[PDB]
């Protein structure tokens, strides 16, 4: 599923991501835009052989099991395929664990490089929330 900007903002809010660990909803929408272009089915292979999955490009090295990332962990206790669902519950729950891990949203390289320190509220501006 390819979410619209306000539609994703609404879903993220429903699943309790708005101000989670202090990150306003625009941070989450901005990160999703640059990680996946709002597409739940996005997958991208990394040089190390791990793969990133879903709307927030969660990586198989640490967070989910895809059967093909040697030495990896599955700290969200889910198959990486669960992260590609049209329903974002699994992605949200896993992102809550990731952003709690110590480095906040810096875990998401696209957030650090394209969202951090910008006007992230623009990503939610205009939305009925
Ligand atoms: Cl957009
Ligand atoms: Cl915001
Ligand atoms: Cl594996
Ligand atoms: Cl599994
Ligand atoms: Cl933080
Ligand atoms: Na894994």
């Amino acid at each position: 599923k390819v979410f619209g900007r306000c539609e994703l903002a609404a879903a993220m809010k429903r699943h309790g991501l708005d101000n989670y660990r202090g990150y306003s909803l625009g941070n989450w929408v901005c990160a999703a835009k640059f990680e996946s272009n709002f597409n739940t089915q996005a997958t991208n292979r990394n040089t190390d052989g791990s793969t990133d999955y879903g709307i927030l490009q969660i990586n198989s090295r640490w967070w989910c099991n895809d059967g093909r990332t040697p030495g990896s962990r599955n700290l969200c206790n889910i198959p990486c395929s669960a992260l590609l669902s049209s329903d974002i519950t699994a992605s949200v729950n896993c992102a809550k664990k990731i952003v709690s891990d110590g480095n906040g949203m810096n875990a998401w390289v696209a957030w650090r490089n394209r969202c951090k320190g910008t006007d992230v509220q623009a990503w939610i501006r205009g939305c009925r929330l």
